């Protein structure tokens, strides 16, 4: 059995909805990073043996999106590629099965992560194929059926937030608190310059003119405050807690590791950025989907031997605030070593990408702050959680 | 690493486009095999640790198809799920990835397949969120574009045929005859009863009456001939061979599997139905995608150590009759041993469930001939094959 | 000014919704009895001066409806046409304008009617030029909303028929003996051969083999009963009294006359069917739009000199048996003289052209009775009603 | 028979594609106009006989158009109310149907005109009822097939203008230095406050704020030069001589005239604005179908008593330079009598409107020229034509 090692990490900055990534495909998003990670290994393409990328939302995408980004980066025909859906898990779970080929020598080399463009999803029309008959039709929004509604339940993810708040009595004055503190440490760590490292700039086709680069996460909103997030309407219930501004937003982006054997990066003489030391999935109930990270995460740090008090850094992608301030009651993490560059609420959900996005963020900063141990999870809609854990030397 | 085993395999009748399955979701035809797979074994449900879903066409399905068709089944909410998308070979690409779960370690007991309802597959409206402006627009057909179309040269996959029928010389003649032969195979197979141990009957809702049981395939058509499919139009290129009678059809079905490690089938007492000896993926040329089972079936057989003169019985599945044909012409195999009981000229093509399809139906012959080595094989769209071995003592 | 006469009268037979008819676009339908008019006159065609025609649903129908049906019919491109639109009344206000042009001069020959087809008018699509932007959307139902959906409170047709049920104390019995009647009248009239005079055949394209001539209406159900019709439930409204069974259908027609001067009949030899006595609209309130006939009546009575009781044959288009009843309750009418040939609830509401068709059903049954004076009045969603008199010597 | 007389004329600034009046559905612009001529007059509501407007694009606008404008302007339910589509003529028809109804005595008051928003035409989609079956299929932009497409010959409006500038011999440089012309006159009108008297302020609801008054045309382009002209790409065919600079423009507005019986104005006490001395429709080649005007201005002078050389003033709608070239050429008017406030290339050509508008655009002129004899005269697609003629002592 190998060892599985990260030798290149990156992701393009975050785009809003309807923002500087809304004209670009999700697997032209996919072949940026591709190409990025190929650029900074000078790994020849034919060493690829896969690309498995995570995209939810794939309505009139055309024929196997992860396919479309693997050659749009100039990987050769013979590399293999699929496109998975784990909803929000989709670029964390990317990794999991890259790693498994890795672990039992199906392959050495192995692109994953995720990509979504939330902006493109489409409009569909179900019934018109065989006939509405009479009656006004609903002409069904893909981003939210496919992306945010619980299949099981018939509501909003929104709504499994609400069931959390209630569950662990969390006020609306705690979860606005939760969602300025992530803008502030997201705009903080942009100022900072804390992710040029991790950023592959797009150049972004103009109306007129040359393309203009997109490299600067555009989602976070200066001047936020509890006292601006507490004039906001409930966004899901009439008597809610949870908001727009409490909950992660819609967005555009990819991100994407290059796995390898530690004996094949040993082979190439490439540096290992971490090593790979657990993952799992776990399931819960839908109407609870927020809280999956709990198990998922228990289970990763069971199968790495590790205590919950051993990780540096984590990041646990903020799906909405009384999701995050819920998981953090369960673990009882430090939520001083959470989300330290920000998280989704100020970053945004790009949500087959998300997996990989704050994937790519922790191994950075476990970089920077030289972390040893590291831990990546996200809920799922529909009641599941992925983590996966990172070690360094 | 654990051998992994197939301990259960069943599948729906295969349906005709807008036929006997047209108003069950892809979903409820996953729940409908899961169920059967636990009923088969008298395994409790609790005892998967994951299921691994194929499925194309996405489009208004809800979060995570994989998952609906897990909780509809009645497995716990603990129970993980992922859905996956290799066009034509997810099927059985899901059981590629259930075998690498259990080899690592990281389950015992996974439900792998795949499901497609290609009726219910919707239109899309491109365009419509951020404005149509003027002018006439296109309403997308899902299927084609999802499922059915080259995202790279913008062509049908009955071109990527016409391009095969072109590189190997083959007649529309040698395509009719290898179309019919299809035909009366499958037909003597359903009427000899050879499917009905590995068919899992859906009870049909009727507008009026109680629910009808539907578990017999009805794509195959009666009293085909040469001479009948010699009169038919070509369906893709003025001067083409290919037709609507040598290509595969539109269809509606899902088929799965319980794999289990050798360990935990023997804990349990379960019978072992046959070991995955080896698995493969490859790429080819897009334009070409039909030879994707060349390099992937030598790739399976060199991973399990074994000659394709070895092979007792293959299912190589009829994307085409040209397709078909240009694999026999390139592997040199005995065409006596490759779909004894017809292909999905005659059978159907219900895209994501179709690895999974040719898989079971492979096993259950394999079975009945006391058959030691099998191969399942299956060409995608965008220029990729999959393979993988079965062995029996 | 110049007295108005009809010199040809005729209808297409009355298609069912998706029944007969529902290929067969709106102006075709016009074309037909356009031609049959000069056919049974022998005019030139040069001798017309206008087309005037109703149509209610031109969703994607083309420029001016009445144009295409003129041109269809070859008429030269030197008679000009129009659209008009009073709902319901168009097919009886396009004799109105008519009658207005001849008596002041503008015009000597008019053809003048209307045309629906309720099958083909298609599915509307409000947002998608300048963007949805998120949240599911409406795709209207064109027919329900131009054709049967009030404008100002927001309800259907049918609300309007249970507010005057209410209003005059009708029961759900009384409203289905009404409904039972007029099925009776009709299938009558139709066995009686009553219908063959005014009847044009549409020669309709099969899928396969020669046009079948369509001659007969279809609408009218055999085994119409008080108790077959005492077992549906009510279409509008909890509790109500109305039903899919004592409302008017959803249907496909057109049906015109050639109106000329009588000094131009004189000249032209041709025998004169009946003289207009007089014409009127009305305006209700539109909660009881079905109460328009009464007013549209008693100006068109008081603008002939005559006294209800005077009119030999009525025809009062059945929207609903409850706005039949409200009408018959005002005006106190003899319900012996009303619809002898049936009405709408049995023989269909072509929105647009049913004021043309109810009028061609009045000009032969007054001949075939001898009758001196006949009525014809229809309500209008909206608030509106139209009513029209017609003399013999 | 009655002088028809007109003691009220009002219209909207007339807005631009997706401009200030995008978001005012037709009747609501049309209700506008008619509360704003009972204003002027001080006549109560209750004193209108019929409410006759003019409305080409009615996909999805409610049951009866018109009938929506007069109860939106406060009119009485006893109102009746109609719609008509005499496509690009539909406005200026409806007078010649109100001036009917008032020679034949049925009615002493009426509002006549027009309303269009074109910003506001839904896209359609045909064969959703009854079933796509599958391939990509058109949703129709209702605005190109219902507007602005010919019926007959299957192309644009624009191809009429070609066929007219091949069949004249009318150079680019002639129709662009015509369109120039409006450019310079419109600018030059508004700017001078000539547009003051005739408009409505329509009071636009905005996202925040109090409404915003839109009072001023919006469609004119300052500082139009025939060298900028001379740049643009032919709009209809690769060779082409018609440009989207020499055509009219996609535009949203209403007109309307409040018509009397000459006897009922001196009973009210209201002075007479204009007569209606004459008015006539014709039909001409669909192909060219901008010609229209030549035999309806024609028969109108005829119908007057009046030569063409005895017209002080002329509105001639500019659907196209080619058109309007084209027009004046056949008739040999005087063209600096001819739209000398700028016309529809300029002002726009809100199609169902166009015709009140351009009558409202002549009066006003001539009441400040004090002209005798004044014309106005539209083509309309599909090959007809419309005119009538204003007297003043």
């Amino acid at each position: 059995m190998q060892d599985v090692v990260i030798v290149a990490a990156t992701r393009t900055a975050v785009g809003s909805f309807q923002g500087s990534l809304a004209g670009i495909p999700a697997p032209e998003l996919g072949a940026a990073v591709i190409r990025r990670l190929l650029e900074q290994t000078g790994l020849d393409a034919g060493q690829v043996d896969e690309v498995i990328l995570g995209q939810v939302l794939t309505a009139g995408s055309g024929q196997n999106p992860a396919r479309q980004a693997a050659i749009k980066a100039g990987l050769p025909v013979g590399v293999p590629a699929m496109t998975l859906n784990k909803v929000c898990g989709s670029g964390l779970k990317a990794l999991h099965l890259g790693a498994q080929a890795i672990r039992c020598g199906d392959a050495e080399v192995i692109v994953a992560g995720g990509q979504e463009n939330m902006s493109l999803a489409p409009y569909v029309m179900p019934g018109a194929r065989t006939g509405l008959r009479m009656g006004h039709a609903k002409l069904v929004d893909s981003m939210i059926e496919d992306g945010l509604w619980d299949a099981f339940n018939d509501y909003h993810m929104g709504i499994t937030a609400e069931n959390l708040a209630e569950k662990y009595g969390l006020t609306r004055e705690e979860q606005d608190a939760f969602a300025a503190a992530s803008q502030q440490k997201a705009i903080a760590a942009i100022e900072g310059g804390r992710f040029r490292d991790e950023i592959t700039p797009i150049q972004v086709p103009q109306r007129k003119g040359e393309p203009l680069g997109f490299d600067t996460d555009e989602q976070p909103r200066a001047g936020t405050t509890v006292e601006a997030l507490a004039k906001l309407k409930p966004a899901f219930r009439k008597d809610g807690s949870v908001t727009a501004g409490n909950a992660s937003s819609l967005n555009d982006g990819a991100a994407a590791v290059l796995l390898m054997s530690a004996a094949k990066a040993k082979a190439l003489g490439l540096p290992v950025l971490a090593r790979i030391a657990s993952y799992a999935s776990a399931g819960v109930d839908p109407a609870i989907m927020g809280i999956g990270p709990v198990s998922a995460t228990r289970r990763a740090l069971d199968k790495a031997g590790w205590s919950l008090e051993q990780l540096d850094l984590i990041e646990a992608n903020e799906a909405f605030a009384a999701q995050s301030l819920a998981v953090g009651r369960e673990l009882g993490w430090d939520a001083a070593r959470v989300n330290v560059n920000g998280g989704a609420i100020a970053l945004g959900h790009p949500i087959g990408a998300s997996g990989c996005r704050v994937l790519v963020t922790l191994l950075h900063e476990m970089i920077r702050r030289d972390a040893k141990k590291g831990l990546a999870t996200l809920c799922i809609g529909g009641g599941q959680g992925v983590a996966l854990t990172l070690a360094r030397d």
